[PDB]
């Protein structure tokens, strides 16, 4: 059709348009804006239910009386993809109110032979964009027929393919206009995810997590894309969007070479749960801004 529905409605978020819009309310009034306005952000993409409260800390430093456009790059868990893909479809449907697929922008990237086109079953298949339309809709409610969004669906970069992304969207991160939602979770640990990297020295396991987490995060802070880059290479932090980070990364040192100067920080950190032993498992969520100066 013409429209992406909210397939994950129900599921990873209350299908209730009233009961959605009071939660993320609710998870927006225990913030204080810092950041604003914000040019990017990284938020996580699990369920409400556990990553809410955390993501809303990203949410509150966007500043709707100033942007306009909204990239939202997640990555894919679902459909082999070695590149970036766009949508087929023109609306991306919430139980808040529907966004609209700013056509301007998806000619221009589309133009560009970079981006392969995802199906509509693809589009709706796939949660990393999706678990932020409502956030979305709700921080740009002020501003609910000014805004468009810009759906970009992240595959398995190389670090070459990273640069060459970073790069080309660079140009739209420089506009005050645009912001970039970086989709991510961090550290997936547990058996269950095969991944159980534990340093003793940093005591109990949840702690090591919380190490091993707040080192890429630092990095993150540190704007360097290599250096996150080799923090993977050593590590292996699950990190499930690494990828539309580096390229977030590779797209500010390419605007810090032509003058402008950023910040990145991250504003809460959190875990599903706290693993104490070798049968326990959670997931990392962190909520960051960047602020162009
Ligand atoms: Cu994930």
């Amino acid at each position: 059709v013409v429209c992406r529905e909210a397939s994950h409605a129900g599921s990873w978020y209350t299908a209730s348009g009233p009961q959605l819009n009071a939660q993320l309310e609710g998870w927006l009034s225990q913030v204080q804006s810092t950041k604003r306005p914000a040019r990017a952000i990284i938020a996580p993409h699990a369920g409400y239910t556990y990553c809410g409260s955390c993501a809303a800390h990203a949410y509150k430093q966007v500043d709707p009386s100033i942007t306009r456009r909204i990239f939202i790059l997640g990555p894919s868990h679902h459909v082999p993809l070695s590149r970036c893909a766009l949508s087929s479809v023109d609306i991306y449907r919430t139980p808040l109110y529907d966004l609209r697929i700013d056509q301007k922008i998806y000619g221009e990237l589309w133009k560009t032979g970079m981006f392969e086109r995802m199906s509509l079953q693809t589009d709706e298949d796939e949660h990393s964009i999706e678990m932020h339309l409502p956030y979305t809709a709700k921080a740009m409610e002020s501003h609910k027929d000014e805004f468009t969004i810009i759906p970009v669906l992240v595959g398995a970069l190389s670090e070459s393919k990273e640069q060459e992304f970073g790069k080309l969207f660079s140009k739209y991160l420089a506009d005050p206009s645009n912001l970039f939602v970086v989709s991510s979770d961090f550290c997936h640990w547990g058996q269950r995810f095969r991944y159980s990297y534990y340093d003793e020295s940093q005591g109990e396991i949840y702690r090591s997590i919380e190490h091993l987490d707040k080192m890429g995060m630092s990095i993150i802070e540190q704007l360097d894309p290599v250096s996150f880059s080799n923090y993977l290479k050593k590590y292996h932090n699950t990190i499930c969007g690494r990828h539309p980070i580096g390229v977030l990364l590779n797209a500010i040192t390419e605007l810090q070479k032509n003058g402008m100067n950023m910040s990145f920080s991250f504003l809460n950190y959190a875990q599903s749960s706290q693993c104490r032993n070798w049968q326990d498992s959670s997931v990392s969520y962190a909520a960051g801004a960047l602020t162009v100066h």
